């Protein structure tokens, strides 16, 4: 089980694709919901995501079929297509997934943020960093639901620097484009969802606290946070969850005026990566860094709740720390950070001490020595 949100709001979930092309926005929306008696949300909704997952893990696509057998009916505790909770303007998080992931795989984060009164737009990237994604070749294909699938691209050694940087820049553009889509919907601009789903986008009219915008992401998505902030000032702060810094250009590091929070796992980080995080620091800039004790890279993803403790530890989906304990720390410290830098009038400041790494299961800053 993916945990339910800890906040007071019920959580809805829907998908939005606009336009229908490989250049349009595809996102999964998590939102405060009016109702709590809908069907739970299908975690991985299409067989082709399992094929892409199997390719990314370096197995035969038939292991994809076995993963589908084991996980294809798994749900996440968000009310599918629930009406939006009316009568409040919600701050907006745009969320960026890791390499091999896609929009649906950070629901523990998305649901928790929504349960505290956020709208969350979890982007599906079309940079070939997702294990799979889909779109429609044209308007006829969209109408009949004839999906075109795009699978993870594997790189040769000498494509690494260049293609990862091309990908992070496309990812930033996709985050900006998703923001603009949501902001235009918030006006009441008619948008016809390329997916035929029983959620009226007209509900989102006048629902966004238009100045309270953040970008959050894991791993590749953590780099995407930083790229996005340097190029789109509409984002007011960023949270990089165990950022993989390698994709970022040399130019970005001095170009991030917004507050930035690094939440790291203990066992992923390494000096080359920490050195790159430290390049984002300047005395005029607001920077914070914490490390979750006993955690691994995938503690931020829903894969951490998908198996038992032994299989979990074996597959590096779980660390020595309990997965619920770890995600609570990351989500609560995130809430306090967003309250501070978005200027929210909630009670998230109760977790301010977590921003400083002041907890038995937190390391202030980093465990990694860079000398
Ligand atoms: C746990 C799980 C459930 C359903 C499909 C795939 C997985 C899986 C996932 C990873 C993983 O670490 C990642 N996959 C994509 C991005 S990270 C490693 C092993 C397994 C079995
Ligand atoms: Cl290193
Ligand atoms: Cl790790």
């Amino acid at each position: 089980k993916i945990p339910r949100g800890n906040g007071p709001y019920s959580v809805g979930c829907t998908d939005l694709m606009f336009d229908h092309t490989n250049k349009g926005t595809f996102l999964r929306l998590y939102y405060p919901s009016q109702d709590n008696d809908r069907l739970d949300t299908l975690w991985i909704p299409n067989k082709e995501y399992f094929w892409g997952l199997s390719k990314f893990l370096g197995t035969h696509w038939l292991m994809g079929n076995i993963l589908r057998l084991l996980f294809g009916s798994m749900t996440t505790p968000a009310n599918w297509n629930s009406p939006l909770r009316p009568g409040e303007k919600y701050p907006l998080v745009v969320f960026s997934h890791g390499l091999g992931a896609f929009r649906t795989l950070y629901s523990a984060i998305g649901i928790d943020l929504a349960s505290h009164g956020f709208i969350v737009a979890a982007v599906e990237h079309r940079d070939r960093s997702a294990s799979a994604t889909y779109y429609f070749k044209d308007q006829s294909a969209a109408e009949i639901g004839d999906k075109s699938w795009l699978y993870l691209r594997t790189l040769k050694q000498e494509e690494e620097t260049h293609i990862r940087n091309e990908q992070v820049r496309q990812r930033a553009k996709e985050c900006s484009q998703a923001l603009s889509l949501i902001l235009d919907i918030d006006h009441g601009k008619p948008v016809k969802n390329a997916l035929d789903l029983k959620f009226d986008m007209e509900q989102l009219k006048d629902s966004i606290d238009r100045e309270k915008i953040a970008v959050i992401g894991h791993s590749f998505g953590g780099a995407t946070v930083i790229q996005t902030l340097s190029e789109d000032q509409r984002f007011r702060c960023g949270i990089a969850l165990d950022a993989w810094m390698f994709p970022l250009g040399d130019e970005v590091y001095s170009r991030i005026p917004q507050p930035l929070f690094f939440i790291n796992s203990e066992y992923f980080q390494y000096p080359a990566n920490i050195i790159k995080m430290k390049k984002c620091y300047s005395p005029d800039k607001e920077r914070k860094m914490i490390t979750i004790r006993g955690s691994v890279h995938q503690n931020f993803a829903d894969f951490t709740f998908a198996t038992g403790k032994i299989i979990g530890h074996m597959l590096k989906l779980k660390g020595d720390i309990d997965s619920n304990v770890a995600i609570d720390l990351s989500n609560k410290a995130s809430l306090a950070f967003l309250q501070k830098h978005l200027g929210l009038h909630k009670d998230f400041d109760q977790w301010d001490c977590l921003i400083e790494g002041d907890d038995e299961n937190l390391i202030p800053g980093t465990n990694i020595n860079t000398t």
